[PDB]
């Protein structure tokens, strides 16, 4: 039988372990020779694993890379102007890959060139609440300063822009053994942990989903009439640079002004943590300086897409997705997920080779660039575009299987909790004291929804990966599923050198066992996505969520009692909306139960496949007209976590500190009105439709 | 048999006739409560004639009305201030009709309030050309003028624009007999000449799209948050009022300063047609003097909707809508057009009683506020703009049946002009001389097109009328047709209380023929539309028109041969993509002769619906974000014509003027792209989809 069970019981452990061996030998940095060498592998195999079309989509775009004959790096300078520490030039290269070439230097891509030299201050994690601590309580002032910031809880991109604003002139960012060192385990290799010389790479860009800084809203093409630099999307204007712990020390050891505000702003290296400005009074002449000369090029790139048409409906397309680029090696960022992937084409072109073709068309994608913004991805959405929106089922994300070897993570549209939940429960559970029982059943014990007793956790959709183009601009149902760690008591080697073949197969997985199991999640979600007859979403779903984030909305809304009631601030038209759309869901709920007619049915999966759709705005939100999805958009403070209805939240932000409020307060009920609007539009798509 | 055929020969001209007559005995002017009983009562009779629902949809948009106990009118005023000369307050009412209340006296609609004082200058029909001979040529400078336009040629919101962008504080508008009285046709009512004392309404707002000024983006529902006045859309800055020729003949007299340039500035008046500015010696000190006192007003109003449900594909929307508020009698605009669609109403009724049903939904609509600024139909496209684009396969608007009785005029996408054609084929020729001929060899022997032998003449959709938020906005694929005039050897009374019920059935269509052609055109159109199994779009035919725009386009940029070699501006792009689409759309036409299956048969129908939205950009023309189709928008110094490639258009517009040519340059290359780009991507939705 060519069923489910026959796609996922050909999916094998040990190819998944072959694959991310062979993908992670070398490093393959966006842009360069070896990505490409790849990306031809990759369509060469998932030809001869029987995929109708397989093509390489490729555009040229802004990228950034250190200057191999100018290295980046920090000083502490003394009066004379002499440089008595340097930040290290490279990370010590793991055992056996010391004579590798190509490691691309630690660098933030996208600075800017300068030599900035000043005093430091220490910003904790950059965040927005740290700055407001910083300059509102403390009464510091960044302006003209070099700011350190330790990595963690946001976005990179988000720290730079917020010290930015604070007016520094220069940003160090590095890992602290309090977010990157996990008490009782050894440093690489003999452990999972960051070494003091480890450091982690990583762009600092604020596109908010624009792509290739250069051309925003068109393909990155042959013709393409490209914005000058000046006027680019999202490149930062001070320079930035990261280092490790080792080097860390170093610059914070000397710290003067005043001491850390509270114990949340202290590390794990023996130092104050002081936040300066400047150093102590015996090294107070002594400044830091930086060295950055990486330069911004347009670089060609490549995605390769392959196609297994669909029997029945050839014109709806059912997307897996996730990138190949890498900073280094690779090991989990992004190989394990793109070893999952090629497993599950392989699985799939099995079943073709034996004449079976999935009901809907599948759509493989690997893609290049992710690490400097998305930028692969986005470009072939923005080609795409037409088809994807008029088309577009559901994208499944597939980078890194692995952070952890705890349990399931799954981030998704509410559309897909039903789905997800069903799946898992069909899928055998990989963990130790679960043999026998179901993947569902482990993870609703490990990681339990914090509302529903005896349901798991199902997380927000945020950004940070390749799915924003495809959710968040063209509101296509979007998910994505992997193993995780148990926060309780993401990984420490993230974007290191040291992040290798051997971190996974040692460390973290073995038997390629949670590997096999997120290969099952994921490709059972395209599977069923594919071959349903009824697509497999549940706009009931949407209703109780919708519901939940209106409680939430409203509830930060009313800290304010007395200018909800100055400036007549009601939610009752969202409550309205919310209440509509789940009377309307039951309804059509009810229908789709109760109707051999396959206009009805084709009629009754339109409607599924534009609910998504109907949450997004053609105007955009509020100076950010990439993301058009008026309940979920990145968090403006944070581009890893997903916001619930992002127009009203950003509108009732810092609200109190806005000197106009009757203006602030206006705005407020301007995105309530179009929330409510928006939620009353969806629901109206799942009414009869004449 | 249920086929076009029977629903044709349904359609009576003496009912059409018994309709004009129904809804020209009071004003409708919209916002009144006259207005609102007659949406009642074609709601009631609707409902009658066997729709299946038929529904009022209400906004409270901005209108503007004139002050009942505060008259608005124009003085020339001597150096003691004493008003010499006065306008009329009124137009002298016609036989029969000089007791009906509430005919609104002659203003234009959203001029702010004020009594500006000054020099008269007087621009010809105020256009963009007009301003240029004054200003670059005439070295005449209108700031702190009232400028005194005729109107005619172009959308007189454009004239008031271009005196705005001029400097003017006020603005006459008034109709010269060159441009509203036939020679040897008598006025009003002995014939259909506009008398002295008959004066145009009509608004006078620069929308670009927008709908109800105070709510770009979303339907003006109860809870909708609006602008502020100041931030509003499109209203004017200075007051504005318009008159008739005597007196108009009155302010032009006494004229002095330059003369007219040449004789295409001189109307039929007696008078010199100096430019001014000011009054000849003996008069120097006398000024012109405006009393404008309209107020902005939020206000209720009603369109009806009328559903006829599809049998197959209910989903898939066919829409007819035409207005029906008028400025006093609305004897053609709109009446004769509403006439003309409650009959086909009627006729498609009689077909549903006897059991019939049209293959896909049709949807009927008597719009609310069209002569405000295409409210009614925007604000409720707003509304539904999710299940319009997914669902909308054309729009086919029905205003006024004729301004003439000369031939037919059809203005529509190439999508339609083979439907258009074989159509008319079919229809009776109602022309004097063409007794048993058909529509088509009339209309293509009085209207030859300008490039192909034995074809009719075809014209791009401008704007001005109700299409424009299904068209330019949405894209979905839109067409009209009326009866018009010899252009060769539109008409006088237009928004005067002179347009009646007499007015047509005296002197225009007494034996309602025409309007009846018309009903045949619009209702056999959409019959075809809604029941054709395959849609009767051709693709080929939007290649060929594409190939006409792109020689036009390049031949313009072309006068400019340096600039273009210095800053190597290339068409190379968008003929490629142009040719790409013409091969791409033959292969299609093939594929769609050449396949009993249904998916094949809806996706290749759902591939002909999103052809003309595949020519939107989500981000709109520059500081234009409602006109958003790439191959058309209305003319930025005309609303009523149509523009082809308008973003390159623009860009190369007047472009030897601008100061800094590298940059103007740079994004008519920028255009170019864009162009190139989106005629592709529509191009590759026609591609095999798998
Ligand atoms: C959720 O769905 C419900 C449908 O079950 C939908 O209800 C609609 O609410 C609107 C707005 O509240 C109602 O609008 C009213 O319509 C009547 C005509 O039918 C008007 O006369 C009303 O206007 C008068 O009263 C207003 C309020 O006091 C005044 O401001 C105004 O000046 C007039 O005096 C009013 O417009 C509409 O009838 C119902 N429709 C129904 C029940 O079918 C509700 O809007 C949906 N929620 C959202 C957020 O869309
Ligand atoms: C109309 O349709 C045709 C398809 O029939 C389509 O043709 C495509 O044109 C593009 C752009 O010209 C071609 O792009 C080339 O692709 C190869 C790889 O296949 C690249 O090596 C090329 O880049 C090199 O050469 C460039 C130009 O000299 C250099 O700028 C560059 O640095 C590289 O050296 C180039 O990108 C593409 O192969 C074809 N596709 C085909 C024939 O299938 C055409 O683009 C369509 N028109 C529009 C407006 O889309
Ligand atoms: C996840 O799995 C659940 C449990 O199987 C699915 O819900 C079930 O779906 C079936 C098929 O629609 C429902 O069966 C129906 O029962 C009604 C009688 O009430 C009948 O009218 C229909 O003909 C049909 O037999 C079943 O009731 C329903 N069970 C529930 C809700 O407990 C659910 O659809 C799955 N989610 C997916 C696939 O996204
Ligand atoms: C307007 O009317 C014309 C003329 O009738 C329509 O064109 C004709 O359409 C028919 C139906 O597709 C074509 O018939 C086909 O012929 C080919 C053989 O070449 C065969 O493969 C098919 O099975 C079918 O019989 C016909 O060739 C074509 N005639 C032309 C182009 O001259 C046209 O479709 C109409 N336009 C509309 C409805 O929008
Ligand atoms: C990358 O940097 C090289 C080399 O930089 C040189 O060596 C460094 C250690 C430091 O001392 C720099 O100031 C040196 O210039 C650049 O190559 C130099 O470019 C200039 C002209 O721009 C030339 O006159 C020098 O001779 C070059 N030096 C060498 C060693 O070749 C190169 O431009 C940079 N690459 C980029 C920006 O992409
Ligand atoms: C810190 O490094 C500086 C600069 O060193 C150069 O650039 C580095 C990236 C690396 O490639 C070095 O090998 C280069 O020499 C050192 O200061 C320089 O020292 C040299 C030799 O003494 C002298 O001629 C230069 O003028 C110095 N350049 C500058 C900009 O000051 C410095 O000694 C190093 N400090 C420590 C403590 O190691
Ligand atoms: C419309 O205008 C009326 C009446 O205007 C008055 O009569 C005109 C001929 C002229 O002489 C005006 O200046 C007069 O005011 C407005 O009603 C007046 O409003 C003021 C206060 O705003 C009041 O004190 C007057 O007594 C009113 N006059 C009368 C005759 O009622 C009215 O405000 C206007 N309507 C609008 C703006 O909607
Ligand atoms: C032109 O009209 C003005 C104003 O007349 C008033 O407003 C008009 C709209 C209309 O409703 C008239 O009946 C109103 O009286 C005339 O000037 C006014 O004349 C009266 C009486 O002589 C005087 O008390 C006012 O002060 C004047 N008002 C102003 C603003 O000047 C004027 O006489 C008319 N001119 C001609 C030639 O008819
Ligand atoms: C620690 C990790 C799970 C992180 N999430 C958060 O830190 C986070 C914080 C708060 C919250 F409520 C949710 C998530 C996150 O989402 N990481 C992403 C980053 O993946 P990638 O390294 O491939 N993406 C690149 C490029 C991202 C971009 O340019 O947008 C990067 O972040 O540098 C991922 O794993 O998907
Ligand atoms: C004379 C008439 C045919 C005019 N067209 C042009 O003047 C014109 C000029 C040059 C050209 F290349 C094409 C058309 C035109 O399009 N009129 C429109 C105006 O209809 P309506 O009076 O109902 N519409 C209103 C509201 C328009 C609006 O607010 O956009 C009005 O114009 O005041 C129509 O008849 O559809
Ligand atoms: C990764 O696997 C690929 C595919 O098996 C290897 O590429 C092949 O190498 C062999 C032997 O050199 C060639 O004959 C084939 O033509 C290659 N096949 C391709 C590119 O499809 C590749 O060498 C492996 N890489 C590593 C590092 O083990
Ligand atoms: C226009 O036609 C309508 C419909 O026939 C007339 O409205 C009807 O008037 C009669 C007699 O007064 C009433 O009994 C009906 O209830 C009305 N029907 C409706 C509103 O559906 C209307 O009077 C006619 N108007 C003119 C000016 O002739
Ligand atoms: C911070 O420092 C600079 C002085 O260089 C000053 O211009 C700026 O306004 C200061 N900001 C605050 C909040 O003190
Ligand atoms: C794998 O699981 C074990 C057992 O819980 C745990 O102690 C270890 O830290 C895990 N490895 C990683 C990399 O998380
Ligand atoms: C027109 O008139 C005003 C003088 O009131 C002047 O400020 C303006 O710049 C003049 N423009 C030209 C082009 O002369
Ligand atoms: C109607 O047709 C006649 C005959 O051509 C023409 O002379 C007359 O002017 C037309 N009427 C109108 C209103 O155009
Ligand atoms: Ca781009
Ligand atoms: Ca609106
Ligand atoms: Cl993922
Ligand atoms: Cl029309
Ligand atoms: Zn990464
Ligand atoms: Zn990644
Ligand atoms: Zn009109
Ligand atoms: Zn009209």
């Amino acid at each position: 039988k060519h069923n489910m069970k026959a796609f996922l019981d050909e999916l094998k452990a040990e190819n998944i372990k072959k694959f991310l061996y062979n993908f992670t030998q070398i490093p393959h940095l966006a842009g360069t020779e070896q990505n490409f060498q790849l990306a031809k592998q990759i369509q060469s195999q998932w030809k001869e694993f029987g995929l109708d079309s397989v093509e390489l989509a490729h555009y040229d775009v802004l990228l950034s890379y250190p200057n191999k004959t100018h290295p980046n790096y920090i000083s502490i300078i003394n009066e004379d102007g002499n440089e008595i520490f340097n930040t290290s030039l490279f990370e010590p290269p793991p055992p056996g890959y010391e004579n590798v070439s190509d490691i691309v230097p630690p660098f933030s891509a996208f600075s800017p060139q300068g030599m900035p030299e000043g005093d430091l201050v220490y910003v904790n994690y950059a965040r927005t609440e740290d700055f407001f601590k910083l300059e509102r309580d403390m009464k510091i002032n960044c302006s003209g300063k070099i700011v350190i910031a330790r990595y963690g809880k946001v976005f990179r991109g988000n720290k730079v822009k917020n010290a930015q604003l604070a007016g520094a002139k220069g940003v160090i960012l590095y890992s602290d053994p309090a977010d990157y060192f996990a008490p009782g385990v050894k440093s690489y290799p003999d452990g999972w942990n960051l070494p003091g010389g480890g450091v982690q790479r990583g762009n600092i860009l604020n596109l908010n989903g624009a792509g290739d800084p250069l051309t925003p809203g068109y393909p990155a093409n042959e013709y393409a009439y490209r914005r000058g630099i000046a006027e680019a999307v999202g490149l930062p204007s001070i320079p930035v640079h990261p280092i490790g712990y080792y080097d860390a020390q170093k610059l914070l050891e000397k710290m003067g002004g005043s001491a850390p505000p509270d114990s949340s702003w202290r590390g794990s290296l023996k130092v104050p943590y002081n936040v300066g400005p400047g150093f102590t009074g015996n090294f107070s002449t002594q400044k830091v300086k930086m060295h950055i000369h990486s330069t911004n090029e347009v670089t060609r790139i490549y995605n390769v897409i392959g196609t297994l048409r669909g029997a029945v409906e050839p014109d709806r397309y059912v997307i897996l997705g996730g990138h190949r680029d890498s900073w280094v090696f690779g090991g989990i960022d992004p190989q394990s997920g793109a070893a999952v992937v090629h497993e599950i084409v392989r699985s799939f072109g099995t079943l073709k080779k034996e004449g079976w073709r999935p009901r809907r068309t599948i759509l493989f994608a690997s893609w290049d660039a992710e690490e400097f913004g998305l930028l692969g991805s986005t470009e072939w959405a923005e080609e795409n575009s037409r088809l994807l929106q008029e088309r577009g089922v559901a994208y499944i994300n597939a980078d890194s299987s692995i952070e952890g070897n705890y349990t399931l993570r799954v981030d998704c549209t509410p559309l897909m909790y039903s789905l997800v939940h069903n799946l898992t429960k069909e899928l055998k559970s990989p963990d130790e004291g679960f043999e026998g029982k179901s993947l569902y059943e482990s993870w609703t014990k490990k990681s339990p929804s914090p509302e529903f007793s005896g349901m798991p956790r199902i997380s927000k959709l945020g950004s940070g990966n390749d799915f924003e183009v495809f959710f968040q601009r063209l509101g296509i149902a979007s998910g994505r599923a992997r193993y995780t760690k148990n926060w309780e008591t993401g990984y420490p080697l993230y974007h290191s050198v040291y992040e290798t073949y051997e971190l996974v197969e040692k460390f973290y997985d073995p038997m390629f066992k949670y590997h096999l199991t997120v290969a099952q999640v994921r490709g059972g979600m395209v599977f069923e996505l594919a071959n349903s007859i009824v697509l497999p979403f549940d706009c009931r779903d949407y209703a109780v969520v919708l519901r939940k984030y209106a409680d939430k909305i409203y509830s930060i809304s009313m800290k304010h009692p007395q200018e909800m009631k100055t400036y007549s601030v009601s939610f009752d038209s969202l409550f309205s909306a919310v209440k509509n759309f789940t009377e309307i869901a039951s309804k059509f709920s009810e229908r789709l139960q109760d109707f051999s007619n396959p206009i009805v049915l084709r009629m009754m999966n339109d409607q599924l496949m534009f609910l998504e759709r109907a949450f997004i705005d053609p105007l955009g939100l509020p100076d950010r007209p990439f993301y058009r999805h008026v309940i979920y958009a990145p968090s403006s403070h944070n581009k890893y976590a997903g916001e619930s209805f992002p127009g009203i939240y950003d509108a009732l932000f810092d609200i109190e500190s806005k000197v106009d409020p009757s203006k602030a307060w206006g705005e407020v009920k301007r995105q309530i009105y179009v929330a409510a609007f928006t939620v009353q539009a969806a629901a109206e798509t799942l009414s009869e439709v004449a």
